């Protein structure tokens, strides 16, 4: 068939500068206007299509998931310890490595919940925790980021490890530097370079500096995992993902074909800690920025948790279905943010048919989640704070299918069901105890982001007095 259409190729660079590589969605919304929702890149070594709007993006991940639910390679892993049997969940290649691994941690999450409502309790207490917190800066206006890393990267040891930190322990604030510095090394231009060509790791100088913080995240997370498998008691049901994780890799003994094995362990563990920490923070974050922005959208939210909750009962998850216009306020954040704009490279494991055109084997998928979330063509006012985007004029939660904001299909976020009941009970608990604002005699903040791989809101500082 016929492939994507898109901008000329040069010879060597081939697309590389008809992209800005920063506000990468903006020159695509470009792209999209001159070639359609599905056009071609060369990206060096690399070929690229991006797809664009609900349908394109539906076609392949889901009527073609079958297809399209690899992960283009990632050799310089090999430093961090990533093998065939190895791979963890977020990076590894389609296969029984990844679905073995895919269908323990769904499970597991579901199992940690059902039994006795530990993930709707640790988030729960987690909360209060941050109601603590928020309550010793009152007076004075601060940065809230800091406070929600730590109160979203608890809940996820919670799981994990079964455990939390003290906001103030010296382990805790190096894993989470240590972890936000790693980001940044994944979203380095050298990386690219290195991951095009794996024979140039084999210099000592260079391989040192290339994840010198992640590795330094894992080996801290190694000691926090040794000490962890001290204190684990086999004799009882697993308190957490991790001691599951160690049930099985006991039955796995003599088993090479496993994916349960130490290496993994530390792996999909990382991979677990990491991917719900700067997600889930980074979108409380736009949350409590959208809610100094737009007040009026706060107390009415705050108007509907004290007709439904109070202010002393502690939010529960059976309240959401019952209190739809935060809800509303919730999925527009999500919406608005957009914070993972470009979501995460698949790559084609055959050829498929998208849209008509041909994508050969091998080809790099890019899903332009941003595409859908602002498509002028579904939502009312895409590049407004709109929560009438989730509600009808009854006012009925209604969830349009544009909003992917864990994308779709057999890779889409293993971690939403959590991400859903983190994001609902820390702002239904700030909001109730607190009323934020824009600190006076300081500019109103941007509603715009600072573009990276995750979209954070553009540093502001609040003030949060109690009610
Ligand atoms: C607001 C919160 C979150 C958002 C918006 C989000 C978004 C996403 C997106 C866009 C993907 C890529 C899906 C694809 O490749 O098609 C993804 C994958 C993933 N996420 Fe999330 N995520 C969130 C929170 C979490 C949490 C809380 C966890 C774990 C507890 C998590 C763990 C993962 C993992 C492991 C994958 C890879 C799954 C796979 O490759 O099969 N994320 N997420
Ligand atoms: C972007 C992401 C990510 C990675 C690290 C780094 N984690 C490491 C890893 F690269 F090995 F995964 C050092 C231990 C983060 F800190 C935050 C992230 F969102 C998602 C989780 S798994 C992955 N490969 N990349
Ligand atoms: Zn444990
Ligand atoms: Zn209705």
């Amino acid at each position: 068939g016929k492939l994507p259409p898109g901008p000329l190729p040069l010879p060597g660079l081939g697309n590389l500068l008809h992209v800005d590589f920063q506000n990468t969605p903006y020159c695509f919304d470009q792209l999209r206007r001159r070639f359609g929702d599905v056009f071609s890149l060369q990206l060096a070594w690399t070929p690229v299509v991006v797809l664009n709007g609900l349908a394109a993006v539906r076609e392949a991940l889901v009527t073609h998931g079958e297809d399209t639910a690899d992960r283009p390679p990632v050799p310089i892993t090999q430093i961090l310890g990533f093998g065939p049997r190895s791979q963890g969940v977020f990076l590894a290649r389609y296969g029984p490595a990844w679905r073995e691994q895919r269908r323990f941690s769904v499970s597991t999450l579901r199992n940690l919940g059902l039994g006795k409502k530990s993930l709707e309790q640790w988030v729960t207490e987690e909360a209060a925790c941050l109601c603590a917190a928020f309550a010793n800066h009152s007076g004075r206006p601060f940065r809230p980021n800091g406070l929600l890393d730590k109160a979203v990267s608890n809940v996820i040891a919670s799981l994990t490890c079964g455990r939390r930190f003290e906001y103030d322990d010296p382990r805790f604030l190096r894993l989470l530097d240590l972890a936000q510095e790693g980001l940044k090394e994944e979203s380095g231009f050298l990386r690219e370079v290195l991951n095009a060509v794996p024979v140039l790791l084999h210099i000592p100088a260079l391989a040192g500096k290339v994840l010198r913080f992640q590795k330094a995240f894992l080996t801290q997370l190694d000691e926090l995992l040794t000490e962890h498998r001290m204190t684990w008691d086999p004799a009882q049901p697993p308190r957490d993902l991790t001691e599951a994780f160690l049930a099985e890799m006991e039955k796995a003994k003599g088993n090479p074909e496993s994916s349960f094995n130490d290496e993994n362990l530390r792996i999909v563990v990382a991979d677990l800690f990491s991917a719900g920490m700067v997600t889930t923070s980074t979108t409380l974050a736009w949350g409590l920025l959208l809610m100094i922005l737009h007040p009026d959208v706060q107390r009415r939210v705050q108007q509907e948790i004290d007709d439904v909750i109070g202010q002393v009962r502690r939010p529960e998850m059976g309240d959401q279905a019952h209190m739809p216009y935060t809800t509303a306020v919730i999925h527009e954040v999500q919406r608005f943010g957009d914070i993972v704009p470009l979501g995460v490279t698949h790559m084609t494991s055959r050829d498929i048919e998208v849209q008509g055109f041909r994508i050969p084997k091998g080809t790099t998928l890019i899903t332009n989640l941003s595409s859908v979330l602002k498509d002028e063509a579904v939502w009312e006012k895409p590049f407004r704070f709109h929560p009438e985007h989730f509600l009808d004029a009854q006012g009925h939660f209604v969830k349009p299918e544009a909003f992917l904001p864990f994308s779709a299909g057999r890779r889409a976020c293993l971690g939403e069901p959590l991400a859903r009941m983190e994001l609902f009970l820390f702002f239904t608990s700030l909001l109730q105890h607190f009323s934020f604002s824009v600190p006076t005699g300081q500019p109103r903040p941007s509603h715009h982001g600072v573009f990276a791989f995750l979209v954070s809101p553009s540093p502001y500082e609040l003030c949060a007095v109690p009610r």
